[PDB]
């Protein structure tokens, strides 16, 4: 569920994006936003 919430680093978006789906959640950030891929 690609999201439109800030970023400074893809790694940042790891964590939010693995509350939602799990820790298998795999997401990253283009400078300025994170992206999550359900898997």
């Amino acid at each position: 569920t690609i999201i439109n919430v800030k970023c400074t680093s893809p790694k940042q978006c790891l964590p939010p994006c693995k509350a939602q789906f799990g820790q298998s959640a795999g997401a990253k950030c283009m400078n300025g936003k994170c992206k999550c891929y359900p898997h």
